[PDB]
């Protein structure tokens, strides 16, 4: 899963 540069990061699932 894809994340975001943030934090929390935005975790995508793909």
């Amino acid at each position: 899963g894809r994340c975001t540069k943030s934090i929390p990061p935005i975790c995508f699932p793909d």
